């Protein structure tokens, strides 16, 4: 029983940003292995991944994550 | 059972940005492996990749992730 | 029992981007790998992968992914 | 069993962006192995993928996957 | 049993971009292998693979994907 | 005075290469530019470019190359 | 005075290569710039660039190369 | 006075190389720059460049490089 | 006064070499820049580059490398 | 006076090596910069990069170099 659920009821000032770089190198979010069996990647929110990044109000409701793995039995 | 349910239900300043780079290396969400039996990639949500990433009001509602993986039995 | 289920029901300032760059080498969700057995990708939001990327109001209601792998039995 | 349903009822400022760049590679959602036995790609969201990426309002409403994939049984 | 049902029920400012750039190499949702079985791409939604990209109000509405694979039995 | 002078008088075992590959890319003498004024090539020997590459007794006598470039004055 | 001579008076067991391999990548004399106001190659000898590469006996006599570059004056 | 000058004046067991590989990537003479005023190469003798390289008996006799570059006055 | 000048006059067991290996990455003779004014390379020997590299007898005779650079006056 | 000169007059076991290796990466001679003036190379022997070198009776005879550089006078 991997079981996800979510819902959402809607009954319903000044950002500068001035950036001056050279040779940037930018990972996100990275897994590396050798020899595995399983890999899962699950992403109910946001991955920003810049030279520059600037989120404003991004993740703002209602995720669920459910993972279940191996159970040999 | 592997189950993923989502409802939404709607009963109805300045951003600035400035950037100067040269030679940039930029990775997302990147799984790298050698000799797996499995490998998976769920994305619910939302990924920004770039030298210059700006996000406003973006993962905003109702999201929902299920994932099973293996159960040998 | 692999259900995704999803209900959407309606009942109804200043953005300035300015990049300068040379260069410029940019992945998005990329996996790789050697010798598998299965790859899954399932996308239910939005990849946006530039050298320049801007998002406004972009994934914003009622997504749903159900994903089940393997099961040997 | 691997269903997917989706339903949506309806009962019903300034954006700017200037990019200078030179000799840009950009990578999408790639997926590179060797010596698999299944792959799949399922999009129901939105892949934006330039060199210059602006997305407003994107992914609006009621998407669903259900994705089911091996059990050798 | 591998269903896929969607239902859409309708009871009823500025964007500037400008974009110069040389020499862009730029790749979509690109899957490759070397000795599979089985390859699927199900595209749901929308991909946009450009050098300038632009989308505006695009995945709006009552998608679904239902994907099997495999089934050795 | 751009001289160049030649003379040559005369008063007068095994060798196995097994290859295999696949996928070879191979360059010999290259020179790439952008916005030069004056570009010269002078080639007195021998220039071997193969995937299999083999030279016996190649460049053996007498060889003279004399080179003037620019001289604003 | 740019002067090259050669003079050249004649008064006149096993090799075995085995290369097993995939997926190469070889570059020779490779020059390469942006914005030069000149370039020159003089090659009196041998360049071999190979995946297999063997040379036997190879530059064996009476070699010369003069070069003169330049010289505002 | 750029002089080069060569004379030659003759009054005249087992190799095995077993080579197994894959994926090489092998760059030989490499000078790379930006905004230079001046590149010059000379190759009085032997460039070997392979993924398999042997030499025997190769850059054997009388060779002669002269080089001048520059000298504004 | 840039003078080479070369002579060479002639009054007339087992080697065995096992290479295994994956994905080598090898550089010769590699000089790198930014913002020079000169840029001279001279080989009046032997340059091996390989991922098996053997040499025999090579540079056995008669070199001369004469080099003058610069000099404003 | 830059001179280089060289004369040659003639008046005329068991080598096993066993590699095995696994991602190599191998640099040269190499000179890397920022913001020179002049840059110069001259090799009169010999260079050998590899993943596997061997040299057997290789820099045997008569070699010279003369190398000035500067003088603003």
């Amino acid at each position: 029983g991997v079981v996800a659920a979510a819902e959402k009821t809607k009954q319903g000032g000044v950002l500068y940003v001035g950036s001056k770089t050279k040779e940037g190198v930018v990972h996100g979010v990275a897994t590396v292995a050798e020899k595995t069996k399983e890999q899962v990647t699950n992403v109910g929110g946001a991955v920003v991944t810049g030279v520059t990044a600037v989120a404003q109000k991004t993740v703002e409701g209602a995720g669920s994550i459910a993972a279940a793995t191996g159970f040999v039995k």
